[PDB]
């Protein structure tokens, strides 16, 4: 059973105009099997539009490619991003954590998606009581992109609602 193709794609921006289907493929095949690899071009001039996409056989291969950033492809540092589900942010809202979820619950779970820089457990401005949601800020957007395409997040026994924040 193959993961949906949308979740196996990487959009690559900032290409050198000299990058070709073949040179993009040779580069990104270092991190997995590519079922598709396309440089986008003008339909009339054939001049590169400066971006393209690669499709891996598995999500773990996408992860490997993202973990190998920065990618310098044909002399230029490119910008890979997972396909849209792009709203490129480093912060998530985590809701449904109730009053008993602490910083270490959130850290122990989310640190396996990426490097955490800030955890903000929200409290009532008047009483100081926990409001039941939090924000987590990572050092990079791919953490967030992995998180929000999951159907489920279980933290401290709570089924949480997680979305991109600002
Ligand atoms: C769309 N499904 C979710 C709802 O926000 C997103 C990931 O976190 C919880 C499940």
């Amino acid at each position: 059973p193959k993961e949906p193709e949308q979740l196996r794609k990487l959009f690559i921006g900032g290409l050198s105009f000299e990058t070709t289907d073949e040179s993009l493929r040779s580069h990104f095949e270092q991190w997995g099997t590519l079922t598709d690899c396309v440089v986008m071009r003008d339909p009339n001039t054939k001049r590169s539009r400066g971006f393209g996409f690669v499709t891996y056989a598995t999500v773990e291969e996408v992860d490997a490619a993202m973990n190998a950033r920065p990618h310098k492809v044909d002399g230029r540092v490119v910008e890979p991003k997972r396909a849209v589900s792009h709203l490129t942010v480093k912060k998530i809202f985590v809701g449904g954590i109730k009053e008993d979820t602490e910083e270490h619950h959130l850290r122990d779970y989310f640190e396996q998606y990426g490097k955490i820089e800030v955890i903000e457990i929200m409290t009532d401005r008047g009483s100081g009581k926990k409001r039941g949601f939090a924000f987590v800020t990572f050092d990079d957007h791919d953490s967030v992109d992995k998180i929000v395409i999951q159907k489920y997040h279980t933290v401290n026994g709570h089924n949480c609602e997680v979305r991109k924040a600002l």
